[PDB]
């Protein structure tokens, strides 16, 4: 398709540089983050869909998926969500007190704490050096939102993608030496951690050999 480029937020690209730099150690953090706001978009669309029933019918079922993809040093997290817009998808990741954040950590803050200032999405830098957020509302097409931790992202009609029902897929790229989270043991481990009051079910999808 035709992919529009956009700038970042001076202050959004310094907290990626930050983190996709980051010599961090408890980097596993990202998952909870990640899972987190999965979580949040979940219940966005539970609580919307309250008023309006006929917005749960695109995709009767709210979960939390994670998808690990070995050949393509993937990591998928997928939830059933409200979705983003186009718009949304370029304000949301884009645009909207990252500052206060990066002030913190100057003092000796735990990155882990990256969601009490309400920007966790971009821990996933921690592992991945790419990603690439599919997102689908029901008030809009299904749109591709990639970034590389660069100052600028791009903004795709999906036209490549399998098609969610409604929701949002992070397609994570990790980097070549966190690939241990592409494997069962390692992400059922992490995920029974920090990942113990969720409303909703996390499936983890694994590839068995008959
Ligand atoms: O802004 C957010 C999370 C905050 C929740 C606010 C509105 C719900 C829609 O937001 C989303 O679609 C969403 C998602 O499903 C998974 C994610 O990892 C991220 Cl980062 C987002 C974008």
């Amino acid at each position: 398709m035709a992919s529009e480029t956009f700038e970042f937020q001076a202050e959004i690209t310094q907290l990626m540089s930050l983190i996709i730099n980051t010599v961090y150690s408890n980097k596993e953090i990202f998952l909870r983050e990640l899972i987190s706001n999965a979580s949040d978009a979940l219940d966005k669309i539970r609580y919307k869909s309250l008023s309006d029933p006929k917005q749960l019918e695109t995709e009767p079922d709210l979960f939390i998926r994670i998808t690990p993809k070995p050949e393509q040093k993937v990591l998928e997290i997928r939830d059933s969500g409200i979705g983003m817009t186009k718009a949304e998808l370029i304000n949301n990741l884009g645009t909207i007190g990252t500052k206060a954040f990066m002030e913190a950590l100057s003092a000796g803050a735990d990155v882990s704490m990256i969601g009490q200032f309400g920007v966790g999405f971009y821990s996933l830098f921690l592992v991945a050096d790419r990603v690439q957020v599919i997102s689908k509302s029901n008030d809009d097409e299904q749109y591709i939102w990639e970034s590389n931790a660069g100052g600028s992202f791009t903004v795709t009609l999906d036209e490549v993608n399998e098609r969610i029902g409604r929701g949002t897929i992070l397609r994570l790229f990790l980097k070549d030496d966190q690939l241990e989270y592409l494997e069962e043991k390692r992400i059922k481990e992490v995920i029974k951690r920090h990942s113990e009051f969720v409303a909703y079910p996390i499936q983890l999808v694994v590839t068995k050999e008959v």
